[PDB]
């Protein structure tokens, strides 16, 4: 029973991808309005005698705009995530599987990491970066929930399941802070 | 009898009418040009990660080539300003009117200022800054024909007209000078 977010060296190495999404995102779009910018600015010192320059501003800003949308499905995709991991570690894991009692009570556990583990992502159209770094800690929820589900069919179990969950717990939050700040830097980026 | 290029005032004010519209063209080519390196850079810089980005650079490329075939519109108008004015001062004035001998050859003069002074200019689409210096220079010409062809209806009037005239013609080879290096220029530009 590995937990791939129990080591610090995963989770390291996913905080960077998720910060490498972030920067990136950040530097991109500053690309695309310094572009937009500088041409804006081009046909604003040219626009009594060249006439013509007053054509391309607005093909950069359509496709601004478009860019805008994908940063934003990213977004909506990391709060996703953000949503994710606090429905699996905090609602599923420490709510139900380290709470276990009664057989009503693991008929919702076992299922509910079912559910986790079915659950799949929206990928973020134009943004393969994106839809790659998020899949694979979309997906680490969905294997370590039915590994969990599966070591079940009791109360000897449970305590070497949350004494071993524990050090992936951490980890988890550190990604989940990751993405939380992702989230929030995308809504602030057009200023 | 005033000729506009007879006075050294008018004439560099010509001048730099063209040197402006030489640089202006430089300069906005460029500009153009940047904006175009800039946004393909762009698109190189995060080819893996956002597909997207590459959607810009096309769109940029086809306004840059709309550019210079309007910036080679300037040029050939330049070039058409630097044969009329050979044609007027080169071919007419020094070829025909300060030669004239018989009816048959000031048959050819005041005709052939006629014809100088009925033709017009196309103007350069989507550069008004080219078409207004350019034919500000074109109709210099139609005028000063005009004007030399009045004053016939003989050998008295033409050692006037070639002095009255002769402080022009170094104005004149000044601007043809000015519009022929602009025309050189803008071959030289995509480079
Ligand atoms: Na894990
Ligand atoms: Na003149």
């Amino acid at each position: 029973i590995d937990f791939p977010f129990a080591h610090e060296d995963v989770v390291q190495k996913t905080v960077d991808d998720v910060r490498t999404l972030s920067n990136m995102s950040a530097a991109a779009d500053q690309g695309v309005h310094d572009v937009n910018h500088s041409s804006k600015t081009l046909a604003e010192r040219y626009k009594d005698d060249i006439t013509a320059l007053a054509v391309l501003p607005p093909r950069v800003d359509e496709f601004a705009k478009s860019f805008n949308d994908i940063l934003w499905a990213g977004r909506t995709s990391a709060t996703h995530g953000v949503s994710r991991i606090t429905d699996f570690v905090d609602v599923t894991v420490v709510g139900i599987v380290e709470d276990i009692k009664t057989p009503e009570d693991r008929d919702e556990a076992v299922i509910e990491l079912n559910a986790i583990a079915g659950q799949k992502s929206k990928p973020v159209d134009g943004f393969p970066g994106a839809t790659r770094r998020l899949d694979g800690i979309w997906n680490t929820s969905s294997t370590d929930a039915a590994n969990i589900a599966k070591v079940l069919a009791i109360e000897k179990t449970v305590k070497e399941l949350t004494t071993a969950f524990s050090p992936a717990k951490a980890g988890y939050k550190k990604v989940q802070e990751a993405l939380r700040a992702y989230a929030s830097s995308i809504t602030k980026l057009a200023a």
